[PDB]
């Protein structure tokens, strides 16, 4: 009865209930006088002005360090495995506490920040890029996390939209056996980056004669051991932001997604406890590279404020073999395993003979998160990995949400549908709407637009310095609720499932077809293992249906179609497929189908999908 | 007692033995009026007018897929697997129906074959060989399968001798790792062979711009489309041919071995169920190439004719290494294996290693045949694959034969001797002749020329095109008996043991000494693996023993002679040992001897066994 | 009890004690009159006359094989395994008696050699080695081995000295998968040895035009094929030379250290039965060549003396990968292993991935000799290879005490300390005397010269052909002891710890710093797996510290220097490390401090030493 009872106690009555657990779960330099800031007609936390825990302060880094090391100062905060098998070692609560504190000082006292600059942070996963996040959040500054693989154009100009006048980075970075120069990357961006004052550079590699300059250029060991090991830390108001983060999705300047401290850090809280069933002697370990939500609130924030170990994993799911992944997981005695399914769509397809002798009784969890996760591959993760017997949460959630938007419970939610990710989380006020006739919300068993209506403390707060473009995408395109820009159905049982985002929705003569069932059809077929469904500018019919199918002379297409009608119906199967060997995708990795869409194919990808249509 | 009963019952009274299995085993379109024709001067089925089950009218394919169809859809018929490991699939029974249907409709509509027709098949072991060789008895016609490895002077004469106004082949055919141009083979050949007409060729690479001409030429898979997937069967007379095998043994233009349809499939289904004790349930792996009676009543007619699973690999025991053979065995479950001795004989030599991992509990029975098998070769063979808890039968018997003549039962037989096979089995009457004085019975423990009195259901008919040859070579040379080519003796207990071919015994000072023996002593030492004692045009000392042996710089053959007579005696010990790499053998496994003697030694083992002997 | 009393008896009342073990582990062709010559200045067995069972008359290669082929035949006496794995192969004691026979009468007729000659014997770790030994004893000759490496200068010389006028050696040698030149190497050396009338080479290889030249060379098949299998033993006086064994450690002329045949023997067979708690039926290997005495009194002399089988390992520890130790020890079942620390070391580098499979349930006993071992590798040995649950011996003794000095029993002693060996063997007394205030014999715990009061059986009568560098080097140091050449100490509880040497003692400030401690401290850290603390001609501050440190880019050194305070003391840190990659090592294993000493650095090693010491 879990579910049931605290759901609607967080949603009619959210002041008792996250009041409560934000005294429980996190610890404060100053009370908060204030819950949450309401919508005056009559209702929950209001979203125009949400703001929760008001005149509270507290820190990041005191709730993810401090208060485990003056506790169990012996245990393992991060274990860390190099990008190559026997290269990993673990950082104690006690030791990580001491590296934090030095460079903390590092930034106040050699490149000069303060409390509410934005620090730049282009690193690989290790822990030092770790300890340098938390090192911001500890001097009260907010931390600005960009992938370790982004172009220098992209560093950039999320450096001059970040207002950030110092960087962070290392000279090179050896990933999945290719080592990427970074440094150089920094360097090509800094020629167009007036404001950038000073660089921090942590030496990985010992580079072969990498650039570094002037006072400009500082080094991580020679700053380091400069300072004490113990440096107190810097009290900030509960709204004051944690960090920023440039979604790098659908076309257009990237926003700087902008979120709070304590309402951020107490979502991450709760979705360990209730959604992971974490403990303290855990070993949790996120597939996910710091340069994504996934990284930030499950590899760092939930993990460490939770006071368990995380496990960072600078590597592939490939390399040295796509053994390496389950290799690290019996000799760390990984508890919860949280991937994506691109990888797990790749893992299933070098077949089960490397999982073969591995026993892996060590975990006791599994987690989707990132896109839809079809049927047959959501059953081959629950017996094969699972040994069906273990959990798997297929958590929904994005880098707005900040925490788990909804998600099955590792144990409060006995069922579980493996296209489902049940149902919403704590706070959430989950509801489908139509996406035509106004915001009606919809009750029976149907399809449409999903929405949450009240806001809740994990909820980003802006879009860094114009919160104009952040009313009119997530506010105004359906007034009242937030609009996640995906779709949904409830099914008879309730449970809620992700239709793959209706902004790739094809339209065929007034039917509104969502991806997430069709593709799903699809690479369920022993011809495919990876199926992108997309669209293009057409006049007449309306629009049509073309799939880019991946296989692992003839009349091989029509099969897929005659498929489709088969389960999903005839207005439905592709009016073409196009076989291509991959599809286009970002780092994090979902599939770019507005790419497919935009123009029918700049990486390698481009040019084979520029051609692959022509033809 | 079931054997003591059950052979005297198919001995003295088989009308009523057989006449009973045959209507238990076999479904028939019209039954037959009589057994078997007898031979009047009081005796049991005639050897000159040998015929089972007059009248009676039956459909080969119908009992090999048909009934299995209509009653177990579902049940695997083929497991394929490829040369390449992950290269496997199966064939419901239901499939199997669908595409021996369209195949036959091929044949019938697009090549013109007719009831009766002698259809030439040039193909590797993947299942569309297996399909092909059903289609071909569906429509009642007479398949004559080559090996996919003879050459193309091979193909045609067999051809041009069998009829065969059509073929069907494949473009290549990747073997061990090595692809092989068949069509190519194929094309060569009929060059000369006059009366073909069609060519069905069954791409299974994609050919490398391989030859395909005129209306000559069909694709399988542009045909196959063609016709709908259920065909009705063609009834044929119980003594109608099913096929024929050309025999590529000893010198002389190739036999045409000619074999009834219901006698032939009633043996293959009687020694399914007593010598290898099979259910429906099984999985039966005979490793054995479609080339020999063996792959076609133990790889296609006996299993399919049961309704249990039979195995097809197109590969060999070393690709992609020696452990391969284990590896499709604890996969698939196989509940029979069964091979030939030189293949046993390499396996054990890559040392148990790579049995090592392996459990293979799946096994329920192992057997032998082809060739003599040596007692360490047969307890090695006992001990580490059978893990001594399992029955092994040492299977005795010729392409004549049809099925098994004399072997040990899985489980009527309690006792076994390694070097023996048993008894006789149902309906043959085993005994031991006097090469010299005449056709007399040798009763008390004793050596000589192995042949049966009567003759049996599964008994070839003719050769093809003139029965003057198959008198002359089966019933001409011990009137009144059937002729095996073999010699054998009796032991006190009555088993039988074969003694290799009495036509390879190498007679020093009068005493005829066969090779079984003397070989297997030799093998059955540290320093060698495999080992052939021949002869050649000898004028004093009668004959001389010349034994060519292959080891795993002096006075090494000396050792090799003093442990002949150590064990057999001073009159069996080799006058010259040859020490060769290797031994000039078929793609069956038989060791030919007849070349060793002929002359002391065209492929490459022959110049190497041509200088090996001068010197 | 059994420790407490055994060894007082044997130090107050030796005659009862030995002469007891004498007549019960030994068969003696004329028995003994008095057990040893007493020191009449009322004393256990005289240092300046030690002799055991005067007038007795035994064989060594009798009591080594004879006994055992007349009793158990059948059972194996040694089992070889070549460099390359599966190349193995055992030798029952029947088979060495008679190899061992055929042998010593081509040693008395094909080359001359009588009772009393030097046999030099150049071979590698392969069975003919052994029997080469065994027959030189048997036929009352004294073998003088010389390790299978040292160069053809160290060859000559040590014939020279030992008066060898024959020689035994083989083609060539394939170590750890390198070839190796013994003929070439003896032929270089013969060029200067004018006593040497024979040579007899076993091939091994079948050499590449390999010299051999006149009646001078000899072959090892050629002439043993000559002789009868059966041969007398010749009895020789307990006190007769068993063999010589030329010690290359310090500088100065090599030593050819002289060993009685009885004592020797009966050291070698007390210290099987207590040591080690040897059966019959046991499978011991010693991995170390016959180069050095535990080779001789180990993997041959022990064993073989006391029945049951030895293991011959001809290869290398790292060939053909780390896993091979253990790889022979599961399918021979090996009881006893026996190796030293250089190696353990650099298979605890590899890591436990290779002993990750290997159950290894087989093993009884371990064991450690030839240098100090530090507790982290006693530990790793104790947990990762014993499954702790099986003792260690940490085995004290030199190429002069012929057996075990100080070791743990494998069961006598139920406690064991790590970095101790224990205490002293049955009939050694062993105290710690003042280096520096006359041979003072120091009571409680504290640290000093070791040695031994009075003599025993195994301990070496003389040096060859000039007792004059006896007596100074071992009895005129500390006149009334014998020297031992190394420091230690008695713990509280008595155990015995070995200081590594008070000739390689760093005296800074008049302290004495023994290197174990110190180095043993220092390998003790994950920065590094092997270290050697040395000297060189100071001048003022009397003696400096200088560590060669060798790791598995600034202010590395001081932090092994801090720790090195850190426990063992501030006067004890290093003046300067030094970083190298190895460091120069004998045959044996053993570190050559000596050369770090004499100069700070011809192998490769010198070279790569001569300048990490320059910069
Ligand atoms: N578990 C999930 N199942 C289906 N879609 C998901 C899931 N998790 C995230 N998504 C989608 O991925 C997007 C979030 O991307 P991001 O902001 O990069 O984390 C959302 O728009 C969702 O539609
Ligand atoms: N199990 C067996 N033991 C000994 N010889 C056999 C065995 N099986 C077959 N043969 C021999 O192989 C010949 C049959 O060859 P084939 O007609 O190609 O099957 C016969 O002449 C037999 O002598
Ligand atoms: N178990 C041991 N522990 C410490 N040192 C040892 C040990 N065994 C032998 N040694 C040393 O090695 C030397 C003997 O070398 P060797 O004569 O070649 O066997 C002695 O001087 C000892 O100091």
């Amino acid at each position: 009865q879990d579910y049931q009872r605290l759901h609607k106690e967080s949603i009619e009555d959210p002041a008792k209930f996250f009041g409560s657990k934000a005294t429980q779960f996190l610890n404060w330099s100053k009370p908060f006088d204030k819950v949450f800031i309401p919508d005056p007609k009559t209702g929950r936390p209001s979203f125009q002005n949400n703001a929760w825990f008001l005149n509270g302060q507290l820190n990041a880094c005191y709730n993810c360090v401090d208060r485990h090391a003056l506790k169990t100062p012996n245990k393992k905060a991060i274990i860390f495995e190099g990008d190559e098998p026997g290269q990993g070692y673990s950082i104690t609560y006690k030791e990580l506490l001491e590296e934090v504190c030095q460079v903390a000082q590092v930034l106040t006292y050699s490149m000069g920040v303060r409390k509410g600059d934005t620090v730049a942070v282009y690193m690989p996963m290790v822990p030092e890029a770790i300890i340098t996040l938390l090192a911001i959040s500890r001097i009260g500054a907010i931390h600005s996390v960009v992938f370790a693989g982004f172009s220098s154009n992209s560093l950039r100009d999320r450096i001059n939209d970040g207002d950030s006048k110092v960087v962070i980075t290392t000279d090179e970075s050896n990933r999945g056996g290719k080592v990427i120069e970074t440094k150089r990357i920094v360097d090509d961006a800094l020629r167009e980056t007036p404001g950038v004052r000073h660089v921090l550079v942590y030496r990985k590699t010992n580079n072969p004669s990498v650039a570094f300059h002037a006072p400009r250029d500082l080094d991580w060991a020679t700053e380091k051991k400069k300072y004490k090991t113990y440096y107190p830390c810097t009290p900030v108001d509960s709204e004051d932001p944690l960090f920023l983060l440039y979604t790098s999705g659908s076309t257009g300047a990237p926003k700087g997604v902008q979120h709070s401290t304590a309402g951020y850090l107490l979502g991450a809280l709760l979705t360990m406890r209730y959604t992971f069933d974490t403990h303290q002697e855990d070993v949790f370990f996120t597939a996910g590279d710091i340069g994504w939500i996934t990284g930030h609130t499950y590899v760092v924030y939930g993990p460490l404020l939770y006071g368990c170990a995380t496990l960072v994993f600078e590597g592939t799911p490939a390399y040295p073999n796509y053994s390496r992944y389950w290799d690290i997981i019996d000799e760390h005695k990984v508890t919860q395993f949280y991937v994506a399914p691109t990888a797990l769509r790749l893992l299933k397809r070098a077949g089960d003979s490397y999982i073969e002798n591995h026993s892996l009784k060590s975990l006791r969890c599994l987690g989707s998160v990132g896109e839809p996760i079809a049927a047959e591959v959501w059953e081959w993760y629950s017996e094969k990995i699972g040994k069906n017997e273990i959990p798997i949460v297929d958590t929904y959630w994005q880098t707005e949400s900040g925490s788990h938007l909804v998600t099955p419970l590792a144990g409060g939610v006995t069922p579980m549908k493996p296209g489902s990710a049940s149902f919403p989380f704590f706070g959430i006020d989950a509801v489908v709407l139509d996406p035509n006739t106004g915001e009606e919300l919809n009750t029976s068993h149907a399809e449409g637009v999903l929405a949450v209506k009240a806001a809740w403390p994990s909820f980003a707060r802006t879009i860094w310095k114009n919160h104009d473009r952040y009313l009119d995408t997530y506010l105004n395109p359906y007034p009242g609720y937030y609009f996640t820009g995906d779709g949904a159905a409830k099914d008879k049982d309730g449970y809620i499932w992700i239709l793959g985002r209706v902004d790739d929705v094809v339209n065929v003569s007034g039917h509104r077809l969502s991806t997430a069932e069709i593709e799903a059809a699809i690479i369920e077929d022993p011809i495919v293992a990876e199926c992108a469904v997309v669209g293009f500018n057409d006049d007449l019919t309306g629009q049509a249906v073309a799939a880019f199918v991946v296989l692992k002379l003839q009349d091989i297409k029509k099969h897929l179609v005659f498929t489709v009608r088969k389960d999903i119906g005839p207005f439905a199967a592709p009016k073409l497929i196009i076989l291509v060997d991959d599809l286009p995708k970002t780092r994090s990795g979902k599939i770019m189908r507005r790419i497919l869409r935009k123009i029918l194919a700049n990486p390698g990808i481009v040019r084979h999908l520029i051609d692959s249509v022509k033809l």
